[PDB]
């Protein structure tokens, strides 16, 4: 019914919609601000305005492809096919002229849509109205009816007067700019893949309006002996034949290559080929900065990653430092990172709460599931440590402990294998899952045993300051750690006397 | 009267003076400073010395435009309107040497200007002044006169010396690169466009003089038979004949599309045109490099936007994530941001006190009307607490509190809906304008019911040092918030005695 | 035996495997997970799958090369050698097809490999087994045959199917963008470089493919009189004579040169030539782009050092400095930095602690040999004070400590020289290795004497607050620095009473 | 005497050997290596080594332009002047190889140089040896003596044997890269200039080349009909016309034109051309390339400052600020900056303590003088204040600071006035040099006037926490901020008493 019509006119409800507004509730107010306007007023975004748009883009390419060929290589502009095409297609952007009136303009300075008739009336015929009004009214039929109430000149008049309609390329362009704007918030595609499809459109246009230029003049000349049609005797060659030949001559000039057959021999056709020589080669000379900067978008990550990892070498070079221990350095470099650049602590800095709470989870599930002392606690404790773990790797045969130092570190062996070494210790393995470095942070004394790496591994590490901000808000856990530490201090023999007397009688 | 006259070779106050030196107090300072030197001194932004310029450099472009036609494409160059014409351009080219030796000069080193006429007299004499002197006097009718007291040799010498006028594009490209620098500074549009500007003057200049340069040494040469003048058979032709087939022929080698007729034959035109080819080909590069380096500048918000989130996915991908939460990470970036690159924290740290108090006062005046706790405190409180907040965004779905926690941070909805939930408490609603969060900061005991976002919201947070930092200050204004943590708890029913303990008999 | 042949298909023990899956107890599941899933499946990074890779790019560039050719400038493609090796270059594409149904792909959603028949068999033919097939099977004969059971039109409908055979393009684009992935990852090659590489290889093909498209329309026309071939009057002359003068025309027009002899004259000419010069035109846009992407990457660390650089001019004159002053900043950026650019704090804090301890010795060797305190101490205790030294250079005739200030540092000379000044002190020497500022930070007193550079050197300086933290960990070493520290102020004279009064009867 | 020779051979004390070594003392080490190591050594830095290679760039460019004119344009190359020129620079070009065999290679590795015999020797045979020795000897000449004990297939074989001393050119490269590096070390011209004027040197080289090969082929074939020197007649024209002709043909393809008279007729003449258009029409993408590095460097501070200034347009849209406020952000910018892109926190962090200290005093000498409290205390007090301040701008009308707030700050007035406000004050104002907001951090209460900026003005301010740090260490200024803080209080009338109970006998 005619109200889902009446409805066609407000803005909607799509993802864009709440992406320019917040919530539903700010959308459903805006939609209630139209309606509480003028008459009718269209929204800028509604479905009606972009429908409107897209039935215009797609005609209008058309007219600016036709209209040329249409003045230029045809005689009888007043037959009968062509005065029913131009008829119709200038009451379509006439229309256009009129919902110009009635559309909501979007503001540059951020605020709330204008929406109101006596400041939409006021902003447009300030602005576009004269170009909009001249290139949709009939200009060479009003011309022609009023001279009709020797006559050779009168159709070359009218024809120059009939190439107003190519004003229509300002609507073009206005209403590309802003359609292009709803797609690229919507569906993400890149900045210079866009831009390129833009421009691509533009030097076809300019060169087929070119490849009739060059023949218009010409004509409008009535082909004087000196000229190119003349010179290459195809004054009565098929409409098709001449049309391919001045287009292969305006194209010529704008890649560059020749001028055709030969060079130019009169003073028109001079001054012709330097405007479409000069218009060519700027042009093309954008095509070359756009293409640019296309290559140099697409490799942004494999660019940073070298140009990161080119200042380590100016490092390691600064320090004179050998050639083994590069190898080290190299070799860590892609360990850690696997060829990625990325800033771990800046990224996650800009999430929310539970955002990090989530993707915090997803890395460690392996620990979470395969270890004994989270696979029982409150998922309030489990979130409080893993929120606050660090990742480090380490290559084969290096120390991540040493016997007799300090505090600061326990870890937690996300993937590989680490040895614990002692003195008539023999030898002892940790695998996957599984965690050591606790009792240095519970007696606060010095470490007990060294730990070396045994295959390239991949550790969380918690430190002593955030070690004691989680127990002391759960102290339940903090026996479960201690009652472990006890136990491994057993099977060393080490048997230290401060947790031992700590433990009883709880 | 004339006292205005003699105020307008001392520095103004308009908006650049202002900018160079401070306040008016340093303007009026420098403005003595001038007055109080030699008896005439011309400052280098007085308003004398910036007409002047321009008088020069509208004249200049065209003196460099006729005086090579009028050398090339001419015999006469002593009939009576040349006389008048180049007598009357060396006048002004001659008081513009004189103005010279009496303007202050600009430093390079950062110090004041220079302003005393023994220091200006020996710095030009050691620069500038020998190009200066020989493009202002009329050598060419000087060389003329002492010859004056078989001849066909006279006229091609007198050509060839009057060609020292084209040494004036030395002043031309001095008085812009210093005019320039005032409007560039004053009215701030961005390098390329101006660099293109420049740029494609030079061009045209370029190609108007060799189009001159290609007929000049075949009349020099009085047109030998092998030359391309001869060849074309138009030595008699009118002077708009032969010059437009030669600006055809030097911007065909410039644009790299051919040699006009045909290939060079003589010795003389071998040489002129690879010079042609060479200063056109590496001159037509630098045009696409200004053009490659116009349209990087134009897209540099939307590029950096794309260039920091392809960075996320380098993060997503390296841990793997699965598709749905990659969709969550994806979509929080559209909500927070709005495809908008900027970083809050760096920008607001660069602004003074003052701005930064008026910006954080218009973010949330929605907050100070609507809220009934800042509605009625002192201004002062209000601006304590509003300058610490923190923005941050929920997606539906999500928990921002859950029972059983501990502190950190308090939160006010700036926009959307958030529900409170807790065991046999049926269901709540907070909308826009309300705040949550508090009871665990006032009691410093745990969470007592979770809250989550029913809509996209936008929340402002404040963290529990920073709360007790304002609330220290103000001791009152934690009486308010103590009266309505109490009567929440009474709905609740969880009555905890602390807090009500903590308000009897005040 | 076979055995070695059954174990080509699963994955390898190569750099590569290893920087995908981590350690051999990852490689080792997924080489179980290939053996444990249907009859044979090929593993995308097996030595067979990169094996036959290179098999196919070989005799795939072979292939885009001849076949063009000998369907272009023969008749007889039925004789003998063309029967023979067009049924044989079919066998292998056709094998390659029944070997991507036995392929486990790999994923562009980040997941373990697909790795199973059903998926596979249904992900291809979803894809580009339409293209595969059609490209693989010799649909020319087989129309051949279908067609055997006036003429001169089949010569001519076989000569336009046979080119079905350029679609295996897709097949060299898509094998050479995975194996390419292998080498990149594995041996470092920069981007621009191997982009580079792969975009000369398209540009001779394409000027290839279109050097034969400018003959082959001419010979399915049979060589009429208008058309390039018969005005060169060359339809009799040797195939190498033709294809020689084809491609040259084809390569004028991708470097937009000329047309070869003259310009087109016929209806199929005009519109062939303009297709080419719009390909080739487009195409060596992109290769300048490319060649201005690998120029920008080379020179990165030598421009990043002048974009610094240049930063520290915009400071000094907007502070107006002197030009002595700015003399000594720009002399102190040489001898700091030696031109090159790094953040040593950034880098060093990437590196696990392992590495970070080890380049730290390697920096300092000349102090640990040279210096008595450290060449008996525990290594624990030497470790724990280089990781916390920071370095730092001076300019002659500038003071490090006056007399009279308090704390912040100590320093060890690395190399270079600094002089002690004190009242009736006469003067006093420190070389390479020594130490000096131990008093203040001992003492908590003021300084007593002060020190200045005798030449350009470069110190480490270690702060307070770190100087505590080392020796609270190990009191036996504080002694050290205290039996030193009474000597030296027992030179000076100045004999302090607190430090004599903390020594007695330890 | 003699030892002023033998002292050209080991290094100098130039700048460069300062820079790459260190100190004098570092220097004067590597100078005694040198001596005590083999007979001779030359050191890659020596004046000999830098000299020597002068004298060889000057004669090899002399050499690589003269030797394809005299092999190509020329019979009779052992006629008297040729024999003088070819054997007398094969003399110096074999000094140069024995003196190969005897300098110190430099290492890319970054050790000390290599500097003896036995290694020399073996490192340069396995490297360039191959490539110099061929190069040096004459070949040619040789040659001829071993054939010399029908005839005119020797004159051509001669000919070709005689371009391998175009093989000079790697060591043109070679001894380039190293000599630019001394002087890019030594005297800061930037990358894209150095670039550049390589390249134009190479394009100038590989078109002359080109321009004999051109002429060289035809020449060896002798001049077959078809080629285009017996087509244009010109076999028996002088030398010089000739080689101008090659030229123009050998750049024409180079920069793209055409291909001199007419298009290629001959095999041998269409594969010189298509070779020349594809070593040309790459060469010359180069240069775009390089065009483009070098005008993106020039506007780097532009450019930076505008991408900056952009960014604050993305916040003050996002937040949706009235226009107004958006000028108070955007006036503001350009009284603290002046346009100038800095970062002051980071460039003063990268110099020492005593560059630090002086450029601190420079921009408060104003103050220093001016205000009474420094004036007369000991240096090493207004020292550690002034490098304690931040600087900090208000534009007028702006409260500083406002009645019965607290803390944080007090502030210097470097230029420009602030008045202060209070209940029945009347007014008062403050100028450049005065102090304000010491009430608040002296008595620990709020503060008790207003003070609002009267003209654009530039102070520094001073925290409360750095404020006590520095009094604790010199508690007699104190006493002086404290006897003009109750001064103040007595004219305004507040009177404060903790303050002066604070004081009473002293
Ligand atoms: N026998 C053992 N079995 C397993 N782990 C042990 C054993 N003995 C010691 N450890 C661990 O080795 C760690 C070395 O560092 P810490 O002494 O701080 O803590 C030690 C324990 O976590």
């Amino acid at each position: 019914m005619q109200r889902q019509f009446t409805s066609m006119l407000q803005p909607g409800v799509n993802k864009f919609s709440l992406r320019m507004f917040g919530s539903q509730k700010a959308v459903e107010k805006e939609q209630e601000r139209v309606k509480t306007a003028g008459f009718w007023i269209i929204h800028p975004y509604s479905d009606f305005r972009f429908y409107w748009d897209l039935i215009m883009l797609i005609m209008m390419v058309g007219n600016l492809v036709i209209i040329p060929v249409g003045i230029t290589f045809f005689t009888e502009q007043t037959t009968t096919p062509w005065i029913i095409f131009n008829v119709a297609s200038d009451t379509v952007f006439l229309l256009d002229l009129i919902m110009n009136f009635r559309t909501g303009t979007v503001n540059e300075d951020s605020s709330e849509i204008i929406l109101d008739p006596k400041v939409i009336k006021m902003n447009y015929l300030k602005s576009w109205f004269v170009v909009d009004f001249i290139s949709s009214i009939p200009v060479d039929y009003i011309f022609l009816i009023v001279e009709k109430g020797r006559a050779l000149r009168i159709v070359r008049f009218t024809k120059i007067l009939s190439l107003l309609r190519l004003l229509r390329l300002s609507r073009l362009i206005r209403y590309i700019h802003q359609w292009e704007e709803i797609f690229h918030m919507t569906y993400d595609l890149a900045s210079a893949v866009v831009r390129i499809f833009n421009l691509i459109g533009m030097l076809l246009l300019l060169c087929h309006w070119d490849g009739c230029l060059q023949f218009l003049v010409p004509l409008l000349q009535d082909f004087p002996p000196d000229c190119w049609v003349s010179l290459n005797e195809m004054v009565n060659d098929s409409w098709g034949k001449q049309y391919s030949y001045a287009l292969f001559k305006a194209m010529s000039h704008m890649l560059c290559i020749g001028y055709g057959a030969q060079a130019p021999v009169s003073m028109s056709d001079l001054w012709i080929t330097m405007l479409s020589m000069i218009v060519g080669a700027t042009c093309y000379a954008m095509f070359v900065g756009h293409a640019t900067a296309l290559i140099q978008s697409l490799d942004s990550s494999r660019r940073q990653y070298q140009e990161k990892y080119k200042q380590v070498e100016q490092y390691m070079s600064f320090h004179k430092l050998p050639a083994d221990m590069r190898q080290k350095i190299h070799d860590y470099y892609e360990h850690r990172y696997q060829g990625k650049i990325f800033d771990e602590e800046n990224i996650l800095n800009e999430l929310n709460d539970p955002l990090r709470e989530e993707i915090v989870n997803f890395n460690c599930r392996k620990l979470v599931a395969t270890m004994p002392l989270f696979a029982n606690a409150d998922p309030n404790f489990v979130t409080a440590m893993l929120s606050k773990l660090r990742f480090e790797v380490f290559q084969p045969g290096d120390y991540i402990i040493r016997e007799g130092a300090v505090g600061k570190k326990m870890y937690f062996i996300q993937h590989g294998v680490a040895g614990v070494i002692t003195k008539s210790s023999k030898e002892m393995k940790l695998t996957d899952g599984s965690y050591f470095g606790e009792i240095c942070l519970l007696t606060k004394g010095r470490r007990t045993a060294s730990v070396r790496a045994d295959t390239y591994c991949r550790l969380y590490s918690l430190s002593v300051d955030n070690f004691n901000e989680v127990l002391e808000e759960y102290p339940m856990m903090r026996r479960a750690f201690e009652t472990v530490a006890i136990d491994r201090l057993d099977r060393i023999g080490k048997k230290n006397s401060i947790l031992l007397q700590k433990f009883q009688k709880d």
